[PDB]
């Protein structure tokens, strides 16, 4: 009768033209104003429910439309190294596979040629005794996460006055 | 002390290469298999909860990710004229403006040159005594609706074996 758990990691990278510090400040420090400006058709509202922005903080995205809302629980905030981690605990099941949580993580690494390399990771933690997860689902999470980051980067470039 | 209600309509059109009857059959008759194939990163599951497919039927979309699920209540089904209408009643509020319902409507009109003209309409019905709705929200609904139709059309063209 063993105890079983899966951790499934997806990693994706891309090179941003925006500097690491600006991209970091935008998402992590000004998320509450920038998320709805950069994704005005998808994110209706980004707000803080508990805490000051550091580890332990609970933030909340409300989506435009009949897509609900979701809470982010903030795990690591590292300004010096432009690194951010949070967890979502609710509404994360697939129609077949329950999840204990999803963890989202980025590190922005400054490059000379450009702004920075954006390193994004998603980790799905599985509830239960077996595992079934499809390419499309695994890729959807990483693709959405990286998309939020991309939209915030386009916004800040088109609007340096932030 | 009057009774006040707003009906806000958005209409959008585009020309499909796929014939009206194929596009209609795909969404309305085979939605349960085609929605998750055409939008495999967004729609996890499309299923019928009540009824046989005609007016009165309650269908349900489950979204990929922490985006919830939503029910469609089917109002008009017109195979002859390729016309379909349904309503969503739940989770439709904006952060400022409550809605009584959202109605979605398409008519596909066959053209000689191509497949058909896809006419899409969204109607937002407002709960309350005043009205505040922004360009971005109004456009998001119509854009999503028309997007579902576009994804189903690309799929059926790339896969005529359906
Ligand atoms: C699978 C898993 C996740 C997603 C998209 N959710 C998501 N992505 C990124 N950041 C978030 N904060 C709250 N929810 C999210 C899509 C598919
Ligand atoms: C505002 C209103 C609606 C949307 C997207 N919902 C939506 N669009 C189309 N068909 C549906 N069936 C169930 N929900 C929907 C986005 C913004
Ligand atoms: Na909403
Ligand atoms: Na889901």
């Amino acid at each position: 009768d063993p105890f079983t758990m899966g951790v499934i990691t997806s990693e994706s990278e891309y090179v941003s033209s925006l500097s690491a510090e600006k991209l970091y400040r935008g998402i992590v420090e000004d998320g509450n104003i920038i998320y709805p400006k950069a994704l005005p058709r998808f994110i209706e509202k980004a707000e803080t429910l508990e805490g000051d922005g550091g580890p332990g903080t609970i933030k909340k995205l409300t989506f435009v439309g009949d897509f609900g809302s979701t809470k982010q629980h903030i795990d690591m905030v590292d300004r010096e190294n432009c690194a951010y981690t949070y967890s979502v605990y609710e509404g994360i099941a697939l129609s077949d596979q329950p999840l204990e949580k999803i963890v989202f993580e980025f590190k922005l690494v400054p490059t000379p040629e450009e702004g920075c390399i954006v390193k994004s990771t998603t980790k799905y933690y599985t509830k239960g005794d077996d595992i079934e997860l499809s390419k499309d689902y695994l890729e959807a999470g990483i693709e959405r996460f990286e998309g939020f980051t991309k939209a915030v980067e386009s916004f800040l470039l088109a609007n340096p006055d932030y």
